[PDB]
């Protein structure tokens, strides 16, 4: 019955990103993983290769399924027949930010935001900072699922 | 089978507490609210009052119970067969101190938090401002259940 | 006994958070001066920006609004007035926003006078309204009346 | 034209962040009145705390100071006004104020203007220079000249 | 030549610590631990209990030392013929605290503070959180040395 | 031998990143002042301008010293045999976004970060902030070490 959705742009996923998808997929009868895509900018992996590399990495977490989407995070939550949304926070900051949009959403569609503290050992990874760390070479083997780490490369190479 | 604690003083709950149960009880199979007794500094309002305002502010919600609690929050939590907090949020300071608290939670005893940002009419009330507020005449009614105003204007004469 | 501040932004549109702002600014100051900046990628035009302003502070007689360039402190001194007021949601807003305040004193003398968000705007932006209403989100009531029917004509 | 603000606090004692807010406040609204909370564990008794701001604000003919007890709003509002202008020197501070701000709009209609502290004084509190004076620390730089001998007075 | 200070109360030391007074004697050519003790209130350790647990886990660093203290941390500093303080820092609420401090340092004695921000895995281990989760039976074996843990639960009970 | 790594664009140097400077010399044997190369977004002077306009304002720094850098700045580090690198800090904010580089900096290559806390008077100078106040007319010769306001005034003609 129950239910969240766990969005972002999963380009590529790490740890931190799988981290809170473990914590949803205890704390609600069925998560989905929302790979929100922007029409008009590529990322660096394609929808179908950001959606594979989450599901080889959850292949344990059998009440969690991956979809992609685009335009209102609250119409694919709806739409779903949800109204929680799940989000990793690492920072004061960061919840400044979430807070606005989560107040938005709730005002729009009626849709609820539960956050959760990231994983101390994760506390600094992001997908951006990986990209940027392993375009110049740095060492990312240990942020990043196996199912990412190589493809990474790859597309750097 | 889904659910969380709620936990806090509560002296006495806020309209802003009750959003918090509120949006807990719809996303969660069985929501608990832990009410502390604390030995040490008491407060206004007896555990025993302060468990009716809440049942009286949360009779439309079948699936939220209310009990008195001690120590450990991450041992009541567990003693009751469940595994998740739910709290309110404010600010970014909150965030910081709670992302603290959440972290060692998880740490010792494998419990996680969820947090919910605060309903923006109520992002300013607290049970002590109220209660501050309140003692120098001034109107809070509007930050309260109606039940627990009454109550407070007793406690003040 | 003529003091007075201005109120500057963007405003590309006006929203409830920045009236309300306004409204606050003009309660407490004798003269208030909206100023509406030139800076030449936006969603309305400055003199579209500047009309629903008008628009929806009607009921202010002494508020005015023009249009602006360059530095803020010299829209405020040739003027005649050495205040601004700013409304603000967040920490993150205050720390970022001392910065320019902090440089505006040292360069011009010009103070800063920040307003805390009215809690019903605290999550209403030009920027985030825009962005819900072009994927059909209702913002109606987080704009002036008037600017949301702009609205809508820009979109559709 | 009747405008005023009301500037509170302890001022246990009067700092130079304090008194540079007082000036900008001074420079902006018709009348400013310092608000003194009577609290009864402090330094110097009201009075003294009263006296170190009437002699540090002499040159100031638009602003007095009066104690205050209870709530903030009553006093502003029993003297005709509904301003308060409060110098923040942190993100921090700006989130503890704006709860308190927006509390006091509530219940009185009672705005508050926050003004960015100095970047000479950020890091001067009352309780800091008491601590660090009480040390044997140099803390003349960060207070009224009046002040620090007094300073001096109660430690010695 | 160089040299630096490393202050606190150290009521226990915790990991944290440890891990800012080794990279502090990474990069200075001294570093004193500064116990810094508060004449009127008593903490849990005595002065010389502090010491024995800094000093039983810092033994692999030849550089360092400690000393106890009271007040004004830039007159420990000064009288030693050094002017810098080193400081972990966890959050941005910690560093516009710690901010006012160093400022205030540098003004009245002209001593540096440098700081650190913590290890990930240590970002929410505190002495006064260790010892409240101790107080009411928590495991925190793991953000202590063993230099501090049995010692603390020794003082518990 | 002890040394630290001082990074930036300095585009231009301000009397903020020049107190920064001279701390560090203060406390390490060693520093190196390293200006970044960036082949995409170009700025107002050309690295060989920063680079002696630094020159001429740490004139008076004898263990310190000016040198282009590019790339993985861990990378500049280690290859100059140091594991240090120290910055200037001016808000809370600042220290959430340098606190995440910091530890990814030191995950991936063993390199520590020393963050100082900017003197007072120049909390609100950035080199952004004087460049955008300085093309409008707006007079920053009080933020910027007397070369550099002259080569700024040149470059604006
Ligand atoms: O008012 C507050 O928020 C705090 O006092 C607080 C924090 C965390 C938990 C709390 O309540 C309980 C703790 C332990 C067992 C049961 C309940 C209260
Ligand atoms: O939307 C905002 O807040 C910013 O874009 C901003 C900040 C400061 C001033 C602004 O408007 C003016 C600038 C210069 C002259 C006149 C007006 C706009
Ligand atoms: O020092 C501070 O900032 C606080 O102690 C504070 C906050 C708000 C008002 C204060 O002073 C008054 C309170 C009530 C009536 C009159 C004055 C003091
Ligand atoms: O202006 C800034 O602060 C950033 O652009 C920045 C951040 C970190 C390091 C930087 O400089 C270098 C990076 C790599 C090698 C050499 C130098 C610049």
């Amino acid at each position: 019955m129950t239910g969240a959705v766990c969005p972002g742009s999963f380009d590529p996923v790490t740890l931190g990103h799988l981290d809170v998808f473990e914590r949803a997929a205890a704390q609600f009868d069925e998560v989905i993983v929302a790979v929100l895509i922007n029409p008009n900018k590529a990322g660096m992996f394609t929808v179908d290769e950001r959606i594979e590399m989450i599901r080889e990495s959850t292949a344990d977490l059998p009440n969690l399924r991956v979809e992609s989407g685009q335009g209102l995070l609250v119409d694919f939550v709806r739409e779903r027949g949800l109204n929680a949304i799940v989000k990793g926070l690492r920072t004061g900051t960061d919840f400044e930010y979430e807070l606005q949009m989560a107040q938005m959403n709730k005002h729009i569609a009626g849709v609820d935001t539960f956050f959760v503290a990231t994983a101390p050992a994760y506390s600094f990874v992001s997908s951006s900072l990986a990209k940027e760390v392993a375009t110049y070479g740095g060492d990312v083997s240990a942020l990043l699922p196996a199912s990412v780490h190589q493809r990474l490369l790859g597309k750097l190479r």
